[PDB]
């Protein structure tokens, strides 16, 4: 692990304006952020890229979105996202990160935070 | 009345990093802003801020802040809060079972009173 996202805070509905809160800890540092959005995943990423921008990080392009569930259904059920990247900045440089969560905000998070370690992460070797 | 408050929701609390949204309506137009804080009004008055920079205003300064209650409160109680701008002073108070809310007022009847010099 090389970011990690301590906590995020994220309010939306039917009135509300999407709005989300980041806090992630990358290189020994603590980052902290606001943003509105669309939506609330929308402004989580908002918000995620004005840390990023900072930091020089670009945050690949969202080429596609999938929510699903393990047969049984529910509405307590648990999410599996799938997130399609692209990393190039065009060009195809495709890939595909997953989260699994009873909420479906937070395991697209977990999705992005996967992305990130992915795209962070030191040479293999 | 010129400016109003159309909605506002703040958010506080232990583990939690103060914020709100602001949303106003002013010669037409409706502006919308959100901003953290130190505390939950704070967030409140630093969103207000963006938007009064953009219209030209300037905000008096907070020279005191007060919540009252009337007699034998229980936890549901209205709250009397007047806050005190700057000689050059004067005072605005909001009331409302909601303490935030009610500073909300207070600040929403300022910036009509200071947007209205002639009262
Ligand atoms: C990828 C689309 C996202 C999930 C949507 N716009 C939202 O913020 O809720
Ligand atoms: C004037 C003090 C205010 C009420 C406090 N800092 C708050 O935002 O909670
Ligand atoms: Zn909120």
């Amino acid at each position: 692990k090389v970011l990690t996202i301590k906590s995020c805070n994220i309010h939306s509905g039917i009135g509300i304006r999407p709005h989300a809160q980041i806090e992630l800890e990358y290189q020994g540092k603590i980052h902290k952020e606001i943003s509105e959005g669309d939506g609330g995943y929308d402004a989580f990423m908002n918000a995620l890229t004005k840390i990023t921008n900072r930091l020089g990080i670009s945050i690949p392009k969202l080429i596609d979105y999938e929510v699903r569930i393990p047969p049984g259904g529910k509405t307590d059920a648990l999410v599996e996202t799938r997130i399609t990247w692209n990393k190039s900045l065009d060009e195809d440089q495709t890939f595909k990160t997953m989260g699994v969560h009873p909420d479906q905000t937070v395991a697209a998070v977990h999705a992005t935070e996967k992305m990130l370690n992915q795209i962070l992460q030191p040479w293999q070797i």
